[PDB]
């Protein structure tokens, strides 16, 4: 059809349906589980996430786009046994997670070997199964677009025009590097309604977030419930904002929940303090029925979590 | 019953025989092989590692230590299988290999839990098995001693003083990483002695060397064959003047030979240029022939193959 699905026949965009387009059933540092093992439980993470999922299935949500990829520990074995327990509608993507450097792995190795890697996932299937990649992820952080942080950028600009896939990006909402990965994504021939520029969400700064917008991608309002980055209600109030002024053509909205997460902040002594409501339904439970309360129709809630997911893949 | 083996009974130290300190069987970064394992090939790096260690065995090598930890692709069931496959005696560690940050996993962990990792290995076993690690390998390069490498030589540090293995270290011959790593290390308790600073024959800086090994500590003139760092030929200078000086006692010498390594810098088509002669018996076929016609009698290689690892692991 269109969309790879994980343990799924494809899907035409418009069967997407609800979706929440920035979802984890699971992330680690491959190189920590692989040495480390006892500090892992698979049961565990396995029952979390399904338990997730149900919950969110039970508001109707009918698609999770999950861009767990290298760095994040993407598992597309762990993803097709929460799918076959679930009967969810799951897109897996490709890419590389990294803020700094690249593993030495790519020392010496172009751009094009990058993006290879990518393509593979997408035409081949992912980790020696036939599930396809749906969409290709990228990030930068802190420390900014460094010279490793751009080849994958523009690696995922090489694989969005061999294959039309859309790319997901992390970003850090106080320093620019969601702009810079637009402009290098865009100059790189990338169509900017391709593209969704993450974690735009953790910050209030609405002229930053609407010089995003205008130029064409869709923006990432999708931390919800981690407060550490950005109070419920700041976002609520953002949210609002950016949807009156006409917006809504370009809001994506999610949680960036991690069903599981093994780094050290996300210890349970420290939910209570940075994400005490922090969940994959937090937008159930608040932010929908408060935009609602806020005079927004029924129409615009699906525009954001239909409609914009719909187009973002088609 | 001192020096824990994969896939057989610890030995005395005294049993070790003739050793390559700094040899590894296989390299690859986690995260890259784990996300595309169509990359890698486990016959050809079988067969290599079974062939190198095979001929290395022919001239009189008895134990191999291979310092390959987290993020150089640690795998002691591989390393079992090479073991009987060949009767190698084979000592594994354990440690953290980075030069800049840690993986995301160790975000708000203190020193102590990371040494609870290294303390893990060597007294329960390695990746789930009863395979014990023999010593504790760190790293430190270009970037210098960055926050979180330094984090990591504090935790090699208390689990030396907790174990009492020895500390194998990665530095970068031209930067002072070498020395650094050896003041932290001793300022923590950590004696000497029980330190080999690696790489250090990628330099004729012959002064120093000299202060390292001045401070109590072996010196890794370890690469032997990587040109690209220094030539064959300089690196035999440097080793009989060291030995000339009178610091036999202190120098051990190896390969670094990484039977196969997944990094484009060391890829079939740079190795004419980059290392030529590179293998894990190059030191018996060029450097101790040179140094056995140079005036370096056989109690004096016997010293630096045998006394020195013995010592290094009592
Ligand atoms: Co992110
Ligand atoms: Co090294
Ligand atoms: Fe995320
Ligand atoms: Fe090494």
């Amino acid at each position: 059809m269109r969309i790879p699905l994980v343990g799924k026949d494809s899907i035409e965009s418009k069967d997407i349906g609800f979706t929440l387009i920035h979802e984890h059933l699971r992330v680690f540092s491959e190189a920590v589980r692989q040495q480390w093992p006892h500090l892992y439980n698979e049961d565990e993470e396995f029952r979390n996430a399904v338990n997730e999922v149900k919950r969110a299935m039970q508001f109707g949500v009918k698609t999770i786009v999950d861009p767990t990829v290298m760095g994040l520990g993407r598992d597309i074995r762990f993803m097709e046994k929460v799918v076959k327990a679930t009967g969810i509608n799951l897109v897996a993507g490709t890419g590389i997670y990294i803020y700094i450097d690249l593993p030495f792995y790519f020392l010496n190795r172009s751009i094009d070997e990058i993006a290879d890697l990518f393509i593979h996932d997408i035409k081949e299937g992912i980790q020696g199964t036939l599930n396809k990649a749906g969409f290709v992820k990228i990030a930068a952080d802190e420390p900014g677009i460094t010279k490793d942080v751009e080849k994958v950028i523009r690696a995922a600009a090489i694989a969005n025009k061999e294959t039309k896939v859309p790319i997901i990006t992390h970003s850090n909402a106080h320093n620019n590097t969601g702009l810079e990965q637009q402009r290098i994504l865009t100059e790189e021939g990338v169509d900017p309604g391709k593209i969704l520029i993450g974690h735009l969400g953790d910050t209030d700064n609405i002229d930053y977030i609407k010089k995003i917008a205008d130029k064409g991608s869709f923006i990432g309002l999708d931390r919800y419930g981690l407060d550490l980055f950005l109070p419920v209600d700041k976002r609520n109030e953002t949210t609002l904002r950016l949807i009156k002024d006409g917006y809504s053509d370009k809001i994506m909205i999610s949680h960036d929940y991690c069903c599981t997460i093994d780094m050290g902040t996300a210890k349970p002594e420290y939910k209570p303090k940075l994400a005490p409501r922090w969940s994959i339904t937090l937008i159930f439970e608040d932010t929908i029925p408060f935009l609602k309360r806020n005079g927004v129709n029924e129409e615009v809630i699906a525009t954001i979590f239909k409609e914009n997911p719909k187009k973002f893949f088609s």
